[PDB]
């Protein structure tokens, strides 16, 4: 019954109220392995395909919500494959005048991503190394590829996120808006906890790994929080392997803009990736992120199989895929490059996105009427 991104969103938005959304997507591309291969490994992923999804929700001619998600599909062979959803950034600007559930909106967008057939990303992949021939300008006289793969539809699915509080993620200076509710680190952890817990109950099989760690904290308080979860199998810790010595570098996934990756790079700069085990990693991560602006960070991981086989190829109503990386960045930058100290930023972002889509792509933002009763 729920099929399109329109169906999903509509279902969590309030009865009879008008919204619009942007669903933007980069062109899938070959990338480095999510986790640094080691020389003892039997598998090197023959290929890792990365795709960014960027979402914005609008009400009454103003942007008010945005969400940045990456989907990696890792290929080992014809027969085995893994998908990973990395939730990078979510944000609010406080420029919405009706009551909505921002967590049910985030949950349901994630539920849309989970329903996508991983083969959708594999049909046309921009290669990591591209062949090229250049014509030197001497030849003009005065008289004058994409890769494709397949995997099974039902594959191991993982979700990784890292909670850390900030004034803003996607809306510069939105903290200057007095209507903006800025979550502290504890609220933020519990807000993402609720979402993933619902995702488990609604979309995952009962044999799914669900993990939480609050780095640099003793695991005693984590276990307390988790007792209030409705999915029965939450455990303290993470979904990461323990290859090599439990060296962190061979186990830690390297995501865009992510604190785990930023510290891995820091360690690389000191020649210490052969010396920092996982247990130390979390300790030393804590101390630098903490001592920078002391604050609760959490790391959450899901790993298991969907209750329903993903088989959707998003239509043009579900996603807009710009022809270029520059066009992708230009559209996104109308949202992220704007100032949100006044409601005018939320208006200009709407105005600019709408005009760009109409003039350069003859496409409108999608409109929805909410269906959820009070």
């Amino acid at each position: 019954h729920m099929m399109s991104l329109n169906d999903f969103l509509s279902s969590v938005l309030p009865v009879s109220e008008q919204f619009e959304y942007l669903s933007l997507q980069s062109i899938p591309l070959e990338t480095h392995a999510v986790v640094t291969p080691n020389k003892d490994d039997k598998r090197v992923p023959k290929s890792t395909i990365k795709t960014q999804h960027f979402f914005s929700l609008f009400h009454q001619g103003k942007v008010f919500f945005s969400l940045e998600v990456y989907v990696y599909v890792t290929l080992w062979d014809e027969a085995d494959a893994e998908r990973l959803i990395f939730v990078s950034k979510a944000d609010t600007n406080g420029y919405c005048n009706t009551r909505v559930s921002v967590r049910d909106i985030t949950k349901i967008i994630l539920e849309f991503i989970l329903s996508i057939d991983p083969n959708y990303y594999l049909q046309k992949v921009k290669p990591a190394i591209r062949s090229y021939k250049k014509i030197s300008p001497e030849l003009i006289s005065a008289a004058s590829l994409y890769l494709s793969f397949t995997c099974p539809r039902e594959i191991l699915t993982k979700i990784c996120l890292f909670t850390r509080p900030a004034s803003q993620y996607l809306f510069p200076d939105s903290s200057k808006n007095s209507k903006k509710h800025i979550l502290n680190g504890e609220e933020l952890m519990k807000w993402w906890g609720f979402i993933l817990d619902r995702l488990l109950i609604e979309c995952f099989q009962n044999d799914t790994q669900a993990k939480l760690r609050i780095p640099g904290e003793d695991p005693a308080r984590v276990r307390s929080y988790l007792r209030g979860m409705k999915y029965p199998l939450w455990q303290v810790g993470d979904i990461f392997t323990s290859k090599e010595n439990s060296l962190a570098v061979y186990n830690i996934p390297l995501f865009p803009d992510d604190p785990k990756a930023r510290f891995i790079h820091q360690l690389a700069e000191e020649d210490r990736l052969l010396k920092v085990s996982l247990s130390s990693f979390w300790i030393e991560l804590q101390e630098r992120q903490e001592f920078k602006l002391s604050v609760t960070s959490s790391v959450m991981g899901i790993s298991g199989y969907s209750l329903a086989t993903p088989s959707l190829f998003p239509s043009s109503a579900d996603v807009i895929v710009p022809k270029s990386r520059k066009q992708f960045r230009a559209i996104k930058k109308y949202i992220t490059g704007e100032e949100y100290d006044t409601e005018e930023g939320a208006i200009e972002a709407f105005t600019n996105i709408r005009d760009f889509l109409l003039l350069r792509m003859a496409t409108n933002l999608q409109s929805l009427t909410g269906k959820r009763e009070h």
